[PDB]
Formats: C-alpha cells, structure tokens, sequence
C-alpha cells in the first residue's frame, strides 16, 4: 500500500551487537499521483521510550525502488534486549517543506505479527543475517 522494505537483522550475542542492513525497497508511494520520491531510511535504537542511537541512509533521488545496501551496527547488552525496539522509517526528502513519512517498522518481541516474526527469527538464528520484507505502515 505504501511499499515494502527489505532488511536483515544479525544478532551476535557474544559481541552484544545487532547489525541492521537496509537492503532495498520496492513500490514506494509517491506524494503526487504519477510522481516520484526521494526516499531515505531512518533507524532508531530504542530502550524503553528512550532513543539510544540514530542512523540514516543516504537519499536516493527520484526512485520508487531504491537500493541502499547500508549496514548499521548497534550495541545491545543482554540485560536490555527485552526492552529494545528498533524503529525503521522510510522518509521522503522534500527540500521545500517537511520530509514526509512513507512507512514505519517497529522491530521488537511485542510488535506487529510480521515484525515479531522477524525479531524472533533473529533471536533464533544468532550470527546469521535474517532478511525479510515488511509492508510500510503509515
Ligand atoms: O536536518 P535534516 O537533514 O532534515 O535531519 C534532521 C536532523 O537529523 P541529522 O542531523 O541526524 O541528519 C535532526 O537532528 P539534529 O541535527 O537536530 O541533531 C533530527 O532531529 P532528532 O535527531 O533530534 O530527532 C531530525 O529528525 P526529527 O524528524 O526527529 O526532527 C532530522 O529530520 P528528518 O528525519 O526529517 O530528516
Ligand atoms: O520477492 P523476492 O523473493 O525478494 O524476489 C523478487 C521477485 O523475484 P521472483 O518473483 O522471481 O522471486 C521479483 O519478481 P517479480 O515479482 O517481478 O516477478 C524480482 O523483480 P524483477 O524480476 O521484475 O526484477 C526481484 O528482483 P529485483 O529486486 O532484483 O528487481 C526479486 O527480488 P530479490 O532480489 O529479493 O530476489
């Protein structure tokens, strides 16, 4: 409806890290009818309701199927995994006004069905990049 984003999660428990690989998106929704978009992807590491880190891909001008292939590493100790949320947002860069939200993804053990599945797959396959498509929720 708003597009899909393909990303992988790799949780290395001995290293206490989660690597987030923003791979690509497809069928992004444009602002106008028949127009284009300038998508970039934001990644926030959350602990409870507090932001721990923020990351950001480069922008892909005039591209509704952007390829990013960017990886971000986050430190997460075991005692905070249960309170961890990774929020991924596909944005639409606008030089004139405020950048619009295309879709958001909340990754944790207590999120939507597709998000919980991806999270559990990450937990169950430590040290493997688990990749999965996600519908973008407005
Ligand atoms: O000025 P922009 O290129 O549009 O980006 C800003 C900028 O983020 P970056 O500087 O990390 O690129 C803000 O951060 P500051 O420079 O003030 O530190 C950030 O604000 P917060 O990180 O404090 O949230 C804001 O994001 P927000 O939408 O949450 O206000 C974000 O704007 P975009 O996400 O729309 O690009
Ligand atoms: O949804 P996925 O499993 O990730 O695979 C898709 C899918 O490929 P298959 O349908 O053969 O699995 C697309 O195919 P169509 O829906 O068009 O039939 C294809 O798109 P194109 O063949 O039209 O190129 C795309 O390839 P790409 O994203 O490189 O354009 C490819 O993505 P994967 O690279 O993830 O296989």
């Amino acid at each position: 409806s708003r597009g899909e984003l393909l990303l992988s999660l790799c949780y290395n428990p001995s290293a206490n890290s989660i690597i987030v690989n923003i791979i690509k998106a497809r069928n992004l929704k444009a602002m106008d009818i028949g127009g284009t978009s300038d998508p970039y992807v934001k990644v926030w590491l959350m602990y409870k309701d507090k932001r721990v880190e923020k990351k950001k891909t480069v922008t892909k001008k005039r591209n509704l199927n952007p390829i990013f292939n960017e990886s971000f590493a986050f430190d997460i100790p075991t005692e905070k995994l249960r309170e961890t949320t990774i929020i991924i947002t596909v944005m639409d860069k606008d030089k004139l006004s405020r950048n619009d939200v295309i879709g958001k993804i909340y990754l944790s053990w207590k999120s939507g069905p597709g998000e919980v599945k991806h999270w559990k797959d990450m937990i169950a396959r430590p040290r493997q990049p688990v990749a999965q498509w996600h519908q973008l929720k407005a």
